[PDB]
């Protein structure tokens, strides 16, 4: 007490966080279910959807871009997309991912934000992060360049390198941050602040972000896959709205603004780099993709370390 | 050194698919490429000695003081660029440089395609997949060649790999079935001389997309620090060998790109990529294919086996 903390179903939140929307598709493109914020950011209204053809909502160049990306061999777990409507208005564009689950299509929509950001340079400055962290021949000093490029291109208060023990409680062992917020650097934290279906669901799906600690959940309506006749596995979906008890844990310690990605050395969850906002802060796909490679490089990294001795 | 002889890096010229503008350090034009009426309307004559604000819009003129102003490293960067023009203005996908005393500005006129390119991340992402599940030199070399080949679409992708005479051997490829294969050729030094190897230590990243193009006059060739021709060394529209022109439409490649490989201060090899017909290759393309050159160096010198 509290004990029950493997138990939560935070797969299953039937909502989203507000700054995105989500629509959920069958195979054949008709829409199934959808966030209840679906007439304000556009259409109007989730009622009004269900049923419909997502291609006769958005973009022929989407409804072709997303054919082409679901016909691609090979699974993943979806990717970006991007995703344009025209209405009776009405011509919005959205950075947008899809990805495959629960025998789903789902599409997530993020206004654009920061406000360019031209990508060629931003590929440019990626680049430049990989070689800098490609050339730290230490564990601290890897997993230190890692928080510091990563701390660069968002923006966060406070970057860490969390390390996870044999029994999943851990330690931070890099640290980036400003000056005006404390250092976590050197503690240790136990397995039950991430609980085990948190751990398990960080092992599939490695990066999370949530840019307002404090938002309102928007609903997914109908709740109800039909596939299985139960809620909507969310578990893929970034929007996800996430536990409210980790969203005390963080007004706890008053950061606002929060974004991990999962270290995986292998098929195995080796830590997180962790990252916290006094504020809110919302990071566009873009820079979770470049956060997401800086961990992947860092995870080879770590493994060739690793298997040296001997 | 006779092969060696070649000023390569002063041809006067680039190729016809980018236009180029040198500017003094103060932002004043010094030299610009012949297409510049064909590509903007505006003649270099009207341009020369006039400043980069006169003639790029605000932001434009922002963004590069911004990117030069930088500290520390960087020869350079990409940078959006559009004009300022009574004819009104054209947004271009650009680059800048700094070289012999000179800033550079490259531009390209913006994709227009039928196509769907492959993106950055992703093509990444899946190209160090593959590479860390790779155990021999040789097969890390193949991963890399058939990541490079898939986002390209190149129809002959090989790792040249230079011995300690600077001759070489191709240790991977991938190709499409209608091309021969060059896997396990040897070939004499002499096939990139010297000059041309230095130069690749240094910039590392060359594209070709048609190998018959018409070379395009860059006027005044003559540096205003300097009085010797424009050092074109990292121009990446920098006008190529025409020996080295000739010797791929004598094996019927007219598009090509290779990407250096390098160990430290080594060129140890390249990334070669050929392809029968000519291939304009996406910006984002290049910058994906570079990234899987440093990573496969990284990975080479892991190999290699530890730490100096
Ligand atoms: C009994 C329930 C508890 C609990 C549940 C819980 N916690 C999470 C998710 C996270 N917990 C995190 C832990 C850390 N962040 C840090 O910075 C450090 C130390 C440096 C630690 C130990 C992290 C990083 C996450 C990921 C989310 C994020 O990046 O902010 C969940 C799952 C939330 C979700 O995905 O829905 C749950 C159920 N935490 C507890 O302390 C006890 C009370
Ligand atoms: C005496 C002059 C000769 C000569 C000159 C030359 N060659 C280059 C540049 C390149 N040569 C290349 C060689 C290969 N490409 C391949 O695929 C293979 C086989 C696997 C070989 C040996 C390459 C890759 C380049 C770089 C350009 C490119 O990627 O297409 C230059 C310099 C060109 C320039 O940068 O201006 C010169 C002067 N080559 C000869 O064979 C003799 C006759």
């Amino acid at each position: 007490d509290l004990s029950t903390c493997d138990d939560e179903p935070i797969h299953i939140p039937g909502a989203i966080q507000p700054h995105g929307l989500l629509l959920a598709l069958a195979a054949d493109m008709t829409i199934v279910a959808g966030s209840d914020n679906l007439p304000e950011l556009t259409g109007l209204a989730i009622g009004a959807l269900i049923g419909r053809s997502a291609a006769d909502v958005f973009d022929s160049e989407t409804h072709n871009r997303l054919t082409i990306a679901l016909a691609e061999p090979g699974a993943a777990v979806g990717a970006p997309i991007a995703v344009g409507f025209t209405m009776p208005d009405g011509e919005r564009a959205f950075n947008g991912s899809w990805h495959r689950h629960d025998q789903l299509v789902f599409l997530e929509l993020e206004p654009p934000q920061r406000d360019v950001r031209y990508p060629q340079a931003f590929f440019r400055s990626v680049r430049s992060a990989i070689r800098r962290l490609q050339a730290a021949e230490t564990l601290e000093s890897a997993c230190a360049a890692a928080a510091q490029e990563v701390r660069e291109i968002t923006g966060f208060d406070r970057v860490m390198i969390y390390r996870f023990a044999s029994d999943f409680s851990g330690e931070v062992i890099a640290e980036d941050r400003c000056a005006e917020v404390e250092s976590y650097l050197g503690l240790h934290f136990p397995a039950s602040d991430i609980p085990a279906q948190a751990r398990r669901l960080y092992t599939i799906n490695p990066v999370r972000i949530i840019p307002d600690i404090n938002y309102r959940p928007v609903p997914v309506t109908p709740d109800l896959n039909p596939r299985t006749g139960r809620p909507i596995d969310l578990s893929f979906a970034i929007l996800r709205s996430v536990s409210p008890v980790h969203l005390e844990y963080m007004r706890n310690i008053g950061m606002h603004g929060t974004m991990s990605i999962s270290i995986l050395r292998g098929e195995r969850l080796w830590g997180l780099i962790a990252c916290h906002h006094r504020k809110p802060n919302y990071v566009d796909l873009e820079v979770r993709q470049a956060c997401e490679l800086v961990a992947q490089v860092l995870a080879w990294q770590i493994g060739v370390m690793e298997e040296q001795a001997l």
